[PDB]
């Protein structure tokens, strides 16, 4: 792979991400005036538990949905074995849907989309789980920070799932392969956009692993 061919790979990784978002950037940053309402966030308050993990075992789910999709999109994920491509998936999916959280996320009010609209972590209080809850309304915070493109999502994301660390992989050679190449399209393109800053500023894999291992 030459220097033109990791441009192809980036804009390749940049479209599948640009195909498997689910929700539009533009939409999410419009919608943010529109935000629960007191007697609404009552409503979901007063909710079971039961209803409130329902919804967002569902949209989860369905956020889940679209990462697997990003992944089979991705150049060589489908070339991998079918015990690999799971291994990643299994590691990585979560992962992946709590980092694409962040552009839902809008730090001037601290709320986040759900269902129409934005609301504060009150919102989710029936839950039972404000531990769970601020950690991920924290992490967002940081993200957003940062102000990542949706190219930088898309690039990060990718390397996120291509981790040839995970255990349980028969071919680790043949994702490092995938891994290395996206680190170079990463980096290359954070040269492109004279945003290598960033790299400093992403948190460690490390720890997008522990609040998904604690998660569950
Ligand atoms: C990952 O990026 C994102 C970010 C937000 C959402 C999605 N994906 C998926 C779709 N989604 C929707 O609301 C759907 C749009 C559909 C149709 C409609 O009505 O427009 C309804 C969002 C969602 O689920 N919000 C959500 C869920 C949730 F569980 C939590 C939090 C927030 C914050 C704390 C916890 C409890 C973890």
């Amino acid at each position: 792979a030459s220097l033109t061919e990791i441009e192809h790979l980036v804009q390749s990784v940049c479209k599948s991400y640009r195909e498997t978002c689910q929700l539009r950037l533009e939409d999410l940053l419009r919608q943010r005036s529109n935000i629960f309402s007191r007697e609404e966030v009552t409503g979901y308050q007063r909710k079971s538990m039961w209803e409130m993990w329902e919804r967002c075992a569902h949209h989860l789910t369905e956020a889940i949905q679209y990462v697997v999709e990003f992944a089979k999109r991705l150049s060589g994920f489908m070339e991998l074995c079918q015990n690999d491509q799971i291994v990643l998936l299994k590691a990585g999916a979560m992962e992946v849907v709590l980092v694409r959280m962040c552009r839902a996320y809008n730090a001037d009010n601290r709320t986040v989309f759900f269902e129409g609209k934005y609301g504060g972590m009150e919102l989710f209080r029936a839950l039972g789980c404000s531990e769970l809850i601020s950690s991920i309304f924290d992490f967002s915070h940081s993200l957003s920070a940062l102000h990542f493109s949706e190219d930088e999502i898309a690039l990060y994301t990718a390397l996120v799932l291509i981790n040839a660390h995970r255990p349980g992989l028969q071919e680790k050679r043949k994702v490092e392969q995938l891994q290395y190449n996206l680190e170079l399209a990463f980096h290359h393109h954070l040269c492109k956009t004279h945003r290598q800053s960033i790299l400093a500023k992403l948190p460690p894999k490390g720890k997008l692993r522990s609040l998904c291992s604690q998660h569950v």
